[PDB]
């Protein structure tokens, strides 16, 4: 099984290069796609080496890097000259689509502040239309901007199967906190630590999660609640990892309650532990569940790349996403009452309004009907 990555918009393919030098980083890959000499399984992303890239100005920054062996601002701008090109990217995708063996998934990378926002919404709805049987998980990047976001929001609600939210505010928060910055490519940097942490469990095999399936199903337990936050707490045993990580001190998010925790640890640490680590942390009582259904925590273990001490990082499924959505409406509602049909925007406000009900309704004893 192959997963094949996109990359739109400046902010996406910075990302997405960043990313790609960070994974090439962690196996023996020379910028020069050649292996050095110097178990780590890297068919998924890789074809024998080429990465499984499909990139769409910064493109020549790229090929002026030394990784070149290795391969307006309006939403309704870009939706139109995405619908004008659809064969000619087409062609390509379908290209190193069926030259895989077996294909997987579609990882997009890009950001929903210009004309990457809605090239991925035309490009999202056009892979729903192509391929039924592929998810279609996606790495948005959250920042007239509340209109593209918000029809971004209204494409992916219902296109893409899963999605991991990225605030810039609540990054520059923790840049100005630990690291002092006063820049993209310093930000940058941890988006690709957190992005190559994300797929961890592909590429180095181990009991469990080795599939992308096996990453999805666990949490997302119904179609609509498919929004997902990430915490890195390495910036020592597991209880300590595990109580760092539930701190809202490292959450990258600007009643309550949470729906699918899942933790990957990449240390050599004693595997014993956990399960203690588990009972201290239902005994003190850190983090509360869903009330109506059964939700528990799952954890998992890895080991880092040799090549290249104790991290970990946390995906988690919390209902307090849906207040950045409703920021992001209350700005469209400012911004609809100060400026052919304009009805499209209404469906995507109506559609993000019935999104954001079905949150707040998710944390009640009675969610079901
Ligand atoms: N987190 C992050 N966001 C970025 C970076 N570079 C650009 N962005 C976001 O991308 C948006 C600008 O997109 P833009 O390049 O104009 O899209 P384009 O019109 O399709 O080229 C800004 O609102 C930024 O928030 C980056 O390095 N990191």
């Amino acid at each position: 099984r192959e997963i094949i990555t996109l990359q739109l918009g400046q902010c996406g393919n910075q990302i997405g290069f960043e990313f790609w030098k960070q994974l090439c980083a962690e196996h023996g890959i020379s910028p020069e796609a050649i292996v050095e000499e110097f178990t780590d399984r890297k068919d998924v992303f890789f074809y024998q080496y080429i990465p499984r890239a499909v990139l769409l100005r910064v493109i020549h920054s790229i090929l002026n890097s030394p990784y070149a062996k290795l391969y307006g601002n309006n939403w309704a701008s870009g939706f139109s000259q995405g619908e004008k090109i659809h064969e000619d990217i087409f062609d390509i995708i379908d290209r190193e689509a069926d030259g895989s063996d077996s294909l997987e998934g579609f990882v997009l990378c890009h950001s929903i502040a210009g004309t990457g926002s809605g090239l991925g919404s035309y490009l999202l709805e056009r892979l729903n239309d192509r391929y039924p049987k592929k998810l279609v998980q996606t790495y948005s990047v959250f920042p007239v901007q509340p209109y593209n976001s918000l029809l971004t929001l209204k494409r992916l609600t219902q296109n893409a199967d899963c999605l991991v939210v990225l605030d810039n505010t609540a990054l520059n928060r923790i840049a100005t906190d630990r690291l002092h910055i006063q820049s993209f490519s310093q930000i940058n940097q941890l988006v690709s630590t957190i992005m190559s942490a994300s797929t961890t469990t592909l590429r180095y095999p181990g009991y469990m999660n080795n599939d992308l399936i096996g990453l999805i199903a666990s949490l997302i337990p119904t179609p609509r609640l498919h929004f997902l936050m990430t915490g890195y707490t390495p910036l020592t045993t597991v209880l300590d990892v595990m109580r760092r990580l539930l701190q809202p001190k490292n959450v990258m998010v600007s009643n309550h309650c949470y729906i699918a925790i899942l933790n990957i640890i990449q240390g050599e640490v004693d595997p014993t532990q956990v399960h203690k680590s588990l009972q201290r942390i239902r005994e003190r009582k850190l983090a509360n569940f869903i009330p109506w259904g059964p939700a528990s925590i799952q954890v998992a273990l890895s080991r880092k790349s040799p090549y290249l001490r104790v991290s970990g990082l946390m995906m988690a499924n919390h209902t307090s996403i849906s207040s950045l959505f409703e920021r992001t409406c209350r700005q469209y509602d400012k911004l609809r009452k100060r400026e052919d049909n304009f009805d499209e925007m209404d469906t995507s406000r109506e559609i993000v309004q019935q999104l954001i009900d079905e949150y707040h309704a998710a944390t009640r004893p009675d969610y079901i009907s």
